[PDB]
DNA sequence: GAGGCCTTCGGGCTCATAACCCGAAGGGA
DNA sequence: TCTCCCTTCGGGTTATGAGCCCGAAGGCC
């Protein structure tokens, strides 16, 4: 009906939406030989970007995403997907390789200290300011 | 931003949607093919056409044209769908994440443009209004071949 | 990983189908029983795309596979630049590994051969398509 | 007979066995909206190629690339050529001989309108463009000079 | 049976994509 | 005395794909 080959259809589909919102292009490649999943056309500057999607977990009222390169590296940007809350985090290379086995997303209603990947949170911005730094680095 | 991206945004849409519904979806290899899309319907196949919607400026409402144009020198001429170019027609209004679905006779039924309306206008609505999230008038499409 | 061999027998499926004038789809994620489909004059038919190795004895070459649904499969042959076409009810009616035949040894070549470049059954199958209406 | 955009799909996906045969990436865009129509991963740095086929110019007998995107379906002709920064490389396709010639953004943007490829034998000089036949160890310069 | 609010239609647009035609320019040889 | 060869360069052309504007008709109620 519906697995995991699906559940990570929709998120690189809904990764596409956002970009394509965002006025960017998008790029895809040929098989999956290639490290990264998608590529984005930030106003001129291609951005590698790999999607991923996250599971429910345990009780307990968060999700959970996880890092395997064991079965690749080398991209830009991570992008993690909740289909329940239609919302994506994403991460820079560095802050989603720093991560050691999974990373911990919390949504809930608040009033409590948040994990570190919080600060990822819809965090576009930050794909859209590498566009236009390594623009002046050229 | 410039035309063709309102586009892929509404086909984007229209491809969430069929993957949501569980059904197989075929993206053509270039603006060459006179549909934008297929789903694999339980087995069969259907062509699906894309169009972003308008918000009218006066009259307060959303609309699609169904005719394709050319514009050179001398003069303009049009070109209406066929019956067999797709299998169904669905318009997309953005700000409200609203999908109208349409067969192809109901949509080259109509002359050229077609309004969507959405406020509550008491008056009794055009004929338009009875194709809102029309999916399962695909899916009834789909059983309808799958026999024999 | 051999995925790149996949990879070229598919671009190589697809550059036959625009050599003929076809349309080309493809599916979004592997979940589905095929990987191409052509639109022959309207008419859209589903197709397997698989590639082969050569023979490590004989100066052959060999394809593994792995009604309803299907209705063509293509073979590829990188070297020799050519495609086996097969239906798909020819192509189930085998047991495992089929052996494709291309030197010219004399022989009585397989009933493979009869497949080749038959890119008129894929036509034939989307002008027959028309009569059911 | 179906014409054009299938001609230009051909040249495309005659470009798209090139590369894979030499063993880069190939990334494929959204759609027909943006300035290139393929990317070549090379050695991990990404280079966006400009794809044209060519035609066989009857009274000259060469084979013709415009390289200005002219536009029209506007009753009035606007000739816009590319920018520097549009792409990295434009690739002419001469199908029937299978022949590729590959331009730098820089040299391409050079002409005025039409460059021809001669591909004939004996002639009195040899054209501009003699020089970039096949010319594939250019876009692998660019990409060692890109790293680093 | 009146003055609207309300749809249809069929003219007119603009943006992108792709490939082609040809009459002179005017430097190499 | 190259003076014809033949590359080049701005005018022309076609097809496809997107989404739009607007006003004379005329219906709903
Ligand atoms: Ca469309
Ligand atoms: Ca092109």
């Amino acid at each position: 009906m519906g697995s995991t080959k699906l559940k990570g259809d929709i998120a690189q589909q809904a990764a596409i939406m956002r970009a394509l919102k965002m006025g960017w292009g998008v790029l895809k490649p040929l098989g999956d030989r290639l490290s990264y999943d998608l590529v984005f056309d930030v106003e001129g500057i291609l951005l590698k970007v790999q999607v991923k999607s996250s599971w429910k977990s345990e009780k307990t009222g968060n999700y959970v995403v996880d890092n395997r390169r064991t079965r690749g590296n080398d991209f830009d940007f991570a992008v993690a997907y909740v289909e329940e809350l239609e919302l994506f985090y994403v991460f820079p290379v560095d802050v989603f390789i720093s991560y050691g086995s999974e990373i911990h997303l919390v949504e809930t209603d608040k009033r409590q200290r948040k994990p570190r990947s919080f600060g990822y949170r819809e965090a576009w911005h930050l794909i859209l300011q590498k566009g236009a730094a390594q623009k002046e680095t050229s």
